[PDB]
Formats: C-alpha cells, sequence, structure tokens
C-alpha cells in the first residue's frame, strides 16, 4: 500500500460521554486527500460517519452525528482526527478511518482503498 | 476568585507551512456551550479575533485571515477547546489567548469576556 | 481557612491511560511545605498516594503507585500535580490533595489540617 | 524521519520565577525510550540538564539544577515536560529535548538523533 493508516483512542464509556480517535498516516501521504471515517455495528453494513478534503480541509458528516463529533487534521503530523460529544448507546460500532488518492469524500466504503485497522467504541446506557 | 479557571497548553516555534495544536483547559463551573473565543496579540500590535465556538451544536467562526487554515474544536468531557493551526505564516506570530463568557453567543470583541487564559506563544519563522 | 485548596482535572480515563490532577493553594501559601495526594474508594479509608515537600521537592510514594505516578510543583502558581500513569481499575477513587504547617510528608491523613474538596477518577478496562 | 518533538512555552520571567517547557512526541513513539534535555547559552555547547527514562520512569538531574527543575512525562500524551522553579538568571539559555532509541539516559547531546526545536529562556535580575 501507498499508505498505512494506524488508528488510536477508542473505550467504553458512558452516555453523554466523549472520546477522541485518531488515525495517523504513514508513507506516500497527500493530507489534502480525502480520509473518511465509517463505523461498523454489530448486525450493520459499514455506514458514513463523515469526512475531510481539500486543501482547506472541508468537512461532511452524516445527519445522524453532526453538531456531536467534529473532524479535524494535523498537516503536519500528518494525522485525522474524530472528535466525539454527547455520546449514545447506538453509537457503538468499531470504527475505521480510510483514505484514497482523490480530494473527494464519497459515502460509499468502496471508494477507499486503504483502511485504518478499526477501533471499538462502545457506549453503556 | 473566578467561577472558572483557563489554562492554555501547546504553541512553539514552526516553520512557514508547519502545524500546531493549541489546547485550552476550562475548569471549576463549566458550561461548554458557553462561547470560547481566541484571539491573538503580537509585539506592539492590537489583540484581534481568531475565531470561536460556542452553542449546543458547537457551532464556530473565524477571522478573515485564517479560515481554511484553523479548526477550532471541543472535547465537552475534558472540558477543553482545541485550536488546530496548519499551513502557517509568519504573520500568524502572537500571543494567543482564549476566553470565555456567560452566553452562548461568540463575540469578535475581546472586552465583553471576563475569563481568560494565560497565553501561549507560536512563532512561525520565516 | 488559612490557605485553600481547590483541585482540578478529575474524569474517565480508560484503562492504561494517563490524567492529571491539579492542586492550586491560595492565601499564605508556603511552598516548602508538605502536599500531600491520598485517595478513597467506596469500602476503604483514605491510603497515602504520594507527597512532595521541602524546599528541594523531595517526593516519596506508596508501593503500589511508584513508577507510575509523578508528583511536582510549580512554585509561582502555588500549584501541585499529580501526573498518572498507566492507570488500571485499582485506581478508581476520588483523589484528595491536603495541606499541613509543616516541611514534612506524612502518610497519615489526620496530621493534615488542610483539604481539598476531591476529585471523582474513574478508570475502565 | 521516524519521530518528531514539538516543544513549547519559553519565554521571559523574573529571577525568582517558574516556567513550564514541554515537548510533545510524535510518530512512532515510545514512552519508555530517554529523553534528555539540554541547555545552550551564548554559543557554549548543549550541556545535560536532566532526563528520563524507563517503564518505571526514572529521572536524573545535573547537579545545577537538581530540586529547582523536575522532569516529567505523560505517557498518554507522548510529552515530556521540565518545570523550573527558583529561576535564575545563570538559568538564561536556549533549552532543547532530545530522544534516542534506549531506555539509557546520557549527559552526551552526540548519542540523541532527534531534537526539539529548542525554546528560549530568559531570566531577569
Ligand atoms: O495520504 C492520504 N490521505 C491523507 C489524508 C489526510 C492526512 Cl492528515 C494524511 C493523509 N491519502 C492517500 C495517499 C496516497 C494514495 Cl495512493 C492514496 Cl490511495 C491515498
Ligand atoms: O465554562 C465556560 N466555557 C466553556 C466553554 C467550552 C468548554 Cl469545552 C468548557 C467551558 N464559560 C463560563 C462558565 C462560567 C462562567 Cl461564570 C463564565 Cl463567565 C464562563
Ligand atoms: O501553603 C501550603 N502548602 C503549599 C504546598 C505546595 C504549594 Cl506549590 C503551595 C502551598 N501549606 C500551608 C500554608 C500555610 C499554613 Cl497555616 C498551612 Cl497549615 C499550610
Ligand atoms: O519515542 C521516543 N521517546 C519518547 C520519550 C518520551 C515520551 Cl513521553 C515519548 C517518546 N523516542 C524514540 C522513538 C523512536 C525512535 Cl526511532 C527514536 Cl530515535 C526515539
Amino acid at each position: 500500500a501507498q499508505v498505512q493508516l494506524q488508528q488510536s483512542g477508542g473505550g467504553l464509556v458512558q452516555a453523554g460521554g466523549s472520546l477522541r480517535l485518531s488515525c495517523a498516516a504513514s508513507g506516500r501521504t497527500h493530507t489534502p486527500y480525502a480520509m473518511g471515517w465509517f463505523r461498523q455495528a454489530p448486525g450493520k453494513e459499514r455506514e458514513f460517519v463523515g469526512g475531510i478534503g481539500g486543501v482547506a480541509a472541508t468537512t461532511t458528516y452524516a445527519d445522524s452525528v453532526r453538531g456531536r463529533f467534529t473532524i479535524s487534521r494535523d498537516d503536519a503530523k500528518a494525522t485525522v482526527y474524530l472528535q466525539m460529544n454527547s455520546l449514545k448507546p447506538e453509537d457503538t460500532a468499531v470504527y475505521y478511518c480510510a483514505t484514497r488518492a482523490s480530494m473527494a469524500v464519497s459515502t460509499s466504503p468502496r471508494v477507499y482503498p486503504i483502511w485504518g485497522q478499526g477501533t471499538q467504541v462502545t457506549v453503556s446506557s
């Protein structure tokens, strides 16, 4: 692979809690390229959460996470973050970052050829 | 005695085009929907608004000169607000301050914020 | 009410993670005086965690936290910090700082007349 | 290439004042590896100030700073701090942090391949 994505920072929190995930990229990195966050809960397909792309770090969000989750990036560290607030039990899933050779963010996981390892996030009621 | 205390971290010297993350950790009677504003001040210059975050939905606002380069976010449970800087320029050199007030509305005037961080130096070499 | 201690910095940490607590002193402060750190889990008495005192900022630690926790102090801010690393569930507890009119760090809570209000630290695994 | 360190927080202080420097590590970090602090005044070569290393986080100090300066570590944030107290004008210098692929602390700058950018510190009369 041209690029390797290493994820950090999940765990188990109570409803209303916060977590921050990181996705550190190494290899032939290019920070304007799209980084997507996707999650997969038990029994479900990979659902798009949000993405970041472009020379100006523009973000886009799924309806179910807007306002609560925030995506950012540190260019010099080649790292993209997913800040999660007001967490809900329904947010429980394995979270993945993924990237592709385009600035454009897509909702389809299938157009991202490069995947991080996944991080479990679990939210108690 | 203040009702809230702001403790700033991060900063330093980087090259033009570099990146930094600044942190502003709030303690005491904290209420995370209240506005947190970032201001900067370079030696011999007036204070100026950088950007801010506020509201239940974490709405952000920025000065024109930093839009597309700086991003503000918050971590409610750590009661901490971050200012992510990318594509840094010599022009961005200054002490950076966070500030807060008992209102969700982000104001661009420093006068309306009664509570201040201690500042952190950011130097961007030419 | 000769010196008062305001704590900061508690909360939920994931197993293996880190947290810094703060204890700020106000009033007729003497930074060479001993600041003790103690914790209490439900169903146990306040047990000594560690402490700092003297002009040289000498420290001492309970066996179970040595290597993992560091105490330090900032004289101009009249603040003492508890840096905690490699946190595990056994560390979950309400954590207190305390002081006394003496440079000697005592392991007994009874000889400290000044207490901070305490903060909860919860670790899940 | 493998780890970067970013230093924070220089500045002016009065004699008798305190200051806290940070050294944030990023990349393929290993937190028990040795991080040394050095200082250099108007061209004199970097003299050792202190270091921290090992699983149990052991600290070592130069004679000229012991007691007054303290080093600690936050493993979660891959950051090392140097807290400075009772500062005096002879402490005026550029301070650096450095790291190496070994737990062992050494007093020689040479054996640390990785260098922070340096922070100025100035202490007045
Ligand atoms: O590098 C990246 N994305 C990326 C995005 C944000 C940050 Cl901070 C860092 C890296 N993508 C990339 C690079 C090369 C190829 Cl071939 C492909 Cl297919 C993708
Ligand atoms: O608490 C805050 N702001 C704040 C904003 C964001 C975060 Cl993550 C955390 C805290 N302000 C506040 C609170 C009380 C008073 Cl009196 C005043 Cl005057 C201001
Ligand atoms: O001041 C302190 N402790 C203290 C410790 C560390 C720092 Cl950084 C700052 C302050 N104790 C004190 C002071 C006065 C009295 Cl009467 C008594 Cl009874 C205790
Ligand atoms: O990681 C480190 N040091 C370090 C020290 C303190 C903390 Cl909190 C975190 C990290 N060194 C390192 C790591 C890799 C390489 Cl190749 C080299 Cl050459 C050095």
